[PDB]
């Protein structure tokens, strides 16, 4: 699950995976991180 500090980072993230690219680097380039829980904490954008 990817929980983003903002719908900005979330939608950049989202651009990043959509040609495929691998999570983890889509999450550095934006700020993004991924945690195994279905939810994320408090306000953090899925």
């Amino acid at each position: 699950t990817t929980c983003c500090p903002s719908i900005v980072a979330k939608s950049n993230f989202n651009a990043c995976r959509l040609p495929g690219t691998p999570e983890a680097l889509c999450a550095t380039y934006t700020g993004c991180i991924i945690i195994p829980g279905a939810t994320c904490p408090g306000d953090y954008a899925n």
